[PDB]
């Protein structure tokens, strides 16, 4: 669980909020606001309102960034976002936190998320919960501008620079919540405060 991010629950806040986590179309088979909306169990309209996306049936381009909603929720003083998954031809909870979640979960937290199922082989359609990593905003951060903490996958040779001024994030306020440099964080999920929900660039 190699992460310089620290997904514990706020003492100061509410234990449950409604943020949003990034997501990355990915090239194969998530390249339609359906097919990513199947594994978050809601409508791609919802996807397409929160990514600022116009056409919601355009197909999407590798590496697009999309926003999804998502309810966050505190689990022993860790917090994360209880999803529902019913488990697909040659799924295991690995392949699912890196390809179908891109690492917005770890295959540890998915395991101990469903102790008692296995994590290798598994039936059918039998329905699994899918923690990704999420946070609701302290207090201190709520006197302020911030509204949301939104998941964000660091992705290899991103800066500061790039990922605030894509969400309209204060750099300050996002380095606050994280407190590191970056340089150990690829493929990672880190947090970035937003006051309001951006909008995006999109085709
Ligand atoms: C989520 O984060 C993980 C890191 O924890 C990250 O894992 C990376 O996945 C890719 C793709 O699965 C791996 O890339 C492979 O690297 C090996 C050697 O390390 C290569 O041999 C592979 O080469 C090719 O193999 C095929 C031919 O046999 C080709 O057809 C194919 O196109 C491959 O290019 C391949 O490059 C990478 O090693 C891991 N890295 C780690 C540290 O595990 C994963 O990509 C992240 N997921 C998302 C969605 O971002
Ligand atoms: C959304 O996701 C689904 C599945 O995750 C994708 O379905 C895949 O679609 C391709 C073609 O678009 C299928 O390939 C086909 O294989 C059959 C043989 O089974 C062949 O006869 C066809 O000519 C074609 O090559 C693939 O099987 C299918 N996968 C599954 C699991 O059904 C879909 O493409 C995704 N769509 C978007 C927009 O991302
Ligand atoms: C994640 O959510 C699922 C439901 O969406 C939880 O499972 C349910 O738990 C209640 C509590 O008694 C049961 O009545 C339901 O039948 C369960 N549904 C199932 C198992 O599909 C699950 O507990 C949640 N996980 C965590 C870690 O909070
Ligand atoms: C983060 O994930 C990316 C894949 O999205 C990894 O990039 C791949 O790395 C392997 C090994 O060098 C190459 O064979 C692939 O061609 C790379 N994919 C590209 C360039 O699109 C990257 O290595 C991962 N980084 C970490 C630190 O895990
Ligand atoms: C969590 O906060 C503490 C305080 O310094 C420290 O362990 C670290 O900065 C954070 N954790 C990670 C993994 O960066
Ligand atoms: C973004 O930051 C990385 C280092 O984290 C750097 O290598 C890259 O050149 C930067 N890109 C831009 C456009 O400044």
């Amino acid at each position: 669980y190699i992460s310089e991010t620290n997904f514990t629950c706020p003492v100061d806040s509410p234990p449950s909020c409604e943020t949003y986590v990034a997501y990355r179309a990915q090239s194969p088979n998530f390249l339609s606001l359906s097919n990513i909306s199947d594994i978050f169990n809601l409508s791609p309209l919802r996807i397409a309102k929160a990514s600022n996306i116009e056409a919601e049936d355009k197909k999407l381009i590798p590496d697009q960034l999309l926003l999804v909603p998502v309810t966050c929720g505190c689990t022993k003083n860790h917090s994360f976002a209880n999803i529902t998954y019913s488990i697909k031809q040659g799924d295991n909870f690995f392949i699912l936190s890196i390809t179908s979640y891109q690492n917005l979960t770890n295959y540890l937290e998915f395991k101990n998320f469903n102790p008692n199922l296995s994590p290798t082989l598994l039936p059918l359609d039998t329905k699994v919960s899918v923690p990704l990593f999420c946070k609701c905003p302290s207090k201190n951060q709520l006197n302020k501008g911030i509204k949301y903490l939104i998941t964000y996958v660091w992705q290899d040779n991103d800066n500061v620079t790039l990922v605030s001024s894509k969400f309209g994030a204060s750099q300050v306020e996002m380095l606050a919540e994280n407190n590191h440099n970056f340089t150990a964080s690829t493929n990672r999920s880190v947090l970035i405060p937003v006051t309001s929900l951006p909008k995006l660039d999109q085709p």
